[PDB]
């Protein structure tokens, strides 16, 4: 092996992330301002806006899964918090129109309860949301979940990085398959465990598995320019979930923070304040339809079916 | 695939930018003061210098254009002014001698409107100048022109990256193909739209499309030494649009800028001042007249020929 | 040959260090907390944390060999100093306990007298330390001494990175073989003589000479974080030796430096000061335990059949 | 093609600089203090160690010829001058003991002249020095001096960076072969002129058409590190000519510059200011020798059989 060893299999592919690509323009009768942004969210969900807010402290509460919801997306609200104020987080939403609004849960012993009274206040997707989906107490909640529940909530499970766990959580019954395990985020679990997946090859092994059961797939993690959701988007994700683009928005959690004259919001670090979180998404979404008018993608179903070019250091 | 995914065509390419490459001395009988720059800057108009200014209102109106003509090449006068206003700028080029101008016309309602009061104007070449021209709309302004005025004006389109775009282009009855979408240009498309194409190997695969029909290929954008207008050449093309090497030249529009005492002009950003346009140009055909001492190209036909070789991040 | 010449073999291999790769995240039953982080250090000697300290002036001397032995690891007494001085170090750590401890000789003049000074002392390994071990009087220093001494004590050598002279260490009854050739470190041999390996691919050479015959492999040099140190065990190394990473500890020689109000030690250059050995410990065995947790890996030995992939510089 | 077009030699090769490689440890019994420095300047004059000076006006006059020679190397004086000052400064060199000098003529209207002059003043070695030898008027006027004064004098050609342009050199009878074109230097041609060729991939290149007809290389350009000179040595050249490395010694051309309290000399750009020039020709041998002790090399023959890793960016 040219890098060392006798182990072909040893290192097992070359991983690339969205710096690593950019789309390539095609023939296209699409004009960004009449393209078809909708895409699954879940099996049975679908969203106006491939859009949703990260189960974070500092990104998703109340406040920002009503602003998601109103903007055509959709928020996951953080479970760093009492079973029943995430639940009272829920009928708030709720109770601010039909608004849609997912949850995050954990696999230890207080998640089925939470999973419960989640259920009790209304919640439309239940995340289980964990560093490491494959495993089988993981699988195993999902499963109990879809079992349970799934006729009137939708179960989302993540976190994967390959084709293999993608596939578990498929066969435990997962509604989607959320994808990012060392993408690149605040947590580094690349420096700290030496653990990761570039998100472009992860998206890509990951929609191998799930694409052909029907399952989306979620991208999670390492998007930091409108064009990432494009890219992520064109690599076979169905929609893509923010926290560092959004930890800096008026709805996001936490106080201004002004520093050398500048202002910033809190992210756990921190990101710069960036105004409501409506003209974000705004920004966000101009690129996304951008991308699709170059590469003549009337709907994301198209633009999944995209191709890139990859690039060097140099460019 | 080694990247991820089971199909080996969802990456096309590997991209190549200008600084991905050099140009490999070869055998030479060639001195670069005795070395003809001249070059086809569409299938009837050969420029003494192939070196042509950008449609950008920090680039070129009627003062850039007659430097730019009487320094060897053109400009091309932008379109984001009233037509009677652009066809006055054209007026005024001719009428300074008799220099070569171009003008750039979208697809939009007035366009065509634009375009008669140009041809009114006498001006020698029409731009039709999209951020796309893979799209039936451009391919079909590009032949009513041609079918229109066609006989008295060189109608050139674009832009295009791909090999395909450049075909269609080529079909419509383009008389040059102009090259470059997500070049790496102040609009950033790149990080916009996750949009683009390294243009070493856009202008390749352009000029497979083009070359074989006697169409001539403008690199449009990238460009950032008067080294990358010889590779630009080798690679195929014809003449090298430039925008933000000359948007700091005395006769491009805008005052000058004085930051921390240092003089800038604006460029839409800024860049730093550089003096009179015949300043520039001649640093930058002396740039190139080097690369064909060193290539052995007596002609630039004969540096289209040249060969390169790929460096590494190192290099 | 597509980078020069006409022999294949004059670019022996692509190098990979620690930056370039990531380990894989794979179906796991395994928690951080209950992960076995036992590994052997020898064919012997088996720690219950696969950490040893560096050999240097700046890292260990009895204080820093007695706590990392304390937690679970151990020292290697440097020999910048008199023969009997290290000796009394050994015995200064012999009776703090029963500690394991190490010691480095040399091949020169004074290299056999030291070693049985040290054996006299109690030392439980003797490391033959040299820049380049794949030589002959390295080789006969490391067989006279298992000759001679092998039944009590346990015989390393080293520096190699290549697998002809890890298996020529083998072949003269190394115990174990410590790679580490230009690895990125402060002497920075690959500049001065312009002489290295890459540590990933130096492991997976010597690994693929060494696990063979059950001869473990320690990883020294280049290793920054502690997610490097799980890459160094999973390219098939049985423990990592640490220099920067712990020269800024408690227990390494040298007094406190301050530069612009933050605090720092001595390393032969300077390295932030961090505190007690037992925290930074404490950290680095979080992250392999965290790496074990993502891979699946309950044991040591099950982390070095572990997957990687290669990742780039935008990455 | 992957990178654009349908010609696969349009991208010729992939050129490697010495910063994309390392020289891998080898078997070895030869101590460092042992080696044998010694190698051919030309197919007649050996150097005891394998270094030259740049003709060029910021590094090489009679104080530096003289200092060079001193120390085992070659100076070569620059023609930047009238040709009666050059033969001066090569009969100062004369008178100083018996020790070798080289001078650069070009291949203008004068050149003949100078090169008479020279040879009339004692030169041992005449250097045709062009910026592009692969040019019939260059591969003329090697010949013609070495079938006029070639029993007497030695005459070296350059430069070029293919094995065309070396092959060429070796027919018109070059008793040795300077390579460097754009090999990033501080004229930057690679940036001006967009050309030039990565010295590793160049000299391999170079050493494959002259290794075989025993005409020595000169690497030339480049080098930044004394392990560079072991890298080029290894990639088969026989000696190194340094420009930058030399620039800042008390016996280059020029005065002292401070700036910001530190000092610098001229380069012609500064460099900062090394000291005597047997000070850096020690530390320069001292790496070389370091070098021949990792890889096994007795003889800079040897070395010249040397393998090396390719790395990575990261590394
Ligand atoms: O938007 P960024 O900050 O790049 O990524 C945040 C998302 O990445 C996923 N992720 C994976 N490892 C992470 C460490 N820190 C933060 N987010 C992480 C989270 O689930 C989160 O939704
Ligand atoms: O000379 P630069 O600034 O690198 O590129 C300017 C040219 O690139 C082309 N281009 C493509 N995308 C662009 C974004 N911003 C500016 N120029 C762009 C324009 O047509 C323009 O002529
Ligand atoms: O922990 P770092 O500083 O990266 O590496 C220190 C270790 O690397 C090995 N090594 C190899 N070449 C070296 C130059 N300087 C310091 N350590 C080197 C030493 O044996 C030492 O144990
Ligand atoms: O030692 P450095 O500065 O890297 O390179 C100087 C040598 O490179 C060769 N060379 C080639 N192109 C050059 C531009 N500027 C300076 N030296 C160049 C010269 O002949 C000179 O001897």
């Amino acid at each position: 092996v040219p890098t060392g060893g006798d182990d072909p299999t040893k290192i097992a592919m070359l991983g690339l992330t969205f710096d690593d690509v950019l789309l390539l323009p095609a023939a296209s009768d699409v004009l960004p301002a009449n393209a078809d942004t909708s895409s699954q969210l879940t099996k049975k969900i679908r969203l106006k806006v491939p859009l949703v807010s990260s189960a974070m402290d500092t990104v998703t509460e109340a406040r920002m899964a009503i602003a998601m919801a109103r903007a055509g997306g959709m928020g996951v609200l953080h479970r760093n918090l009492p079973v029943a104020e995430q639940a009272a987080q829920v009928e708030t939403v709720k109770r601010s129109g039909g608004l849609l609004v997912g949850a995050a849960v954990g696999v230890g012993d207080d998640a089925w309860e939470r999973a419960m009274a989640l259920r009790d206040a209304g919640v439309d997707v239940l995340v289980v949301d964990t560093a490491h989906a494959h495993n089988r107490k993981v699988l195993d909640m999902v499963h109990r979940l879809k079992t349970t529940v799934g006729d009137e909530i939708e179960v989302v499970g993540g976190n994967v990085a390959t084709r293999a766990a993608a596939a578990a959580l498929v066969e435990a019954g997962a509604d989607a398959v959320k994808v990012g395990v060392g993408p690149g985020s605040i947590c580094t679990t690349r420096v700290v465990a030496g653990v990761g997946a570039p998100q472009i090859t992860a998206i890509l092994e990951a929609v191998a598995a799930c694409a052909p059961h029907g399952v989306p797939v979620i991208a999670d993690g390492g998007l930091q320019y409108s064009g990432d959701i494009a890219k992520a988007l064109a690599a076979g994700a169905s929609t893509a979930m923010l926290g560092s683009l959004l930890a800096g928005t008026a709805e996001s959690p936490g106080e201004l923070i002004l520093v050398n004259g500048k202002q910033f919001k809190s992210y756990r670090g921190r990101v710069p304040f960036r105004g409501p979180l409506s003209t974000v998404i705004h920004q966000l979404v101009g690129g996304l339809r951008a991308a699709m008018g170059y590469t003549g993608s009337a709907t994301i179903e198209e633009l999944q079916q995209a191709q890139f070019v990859q690039i060097t250091a140099a460019g």
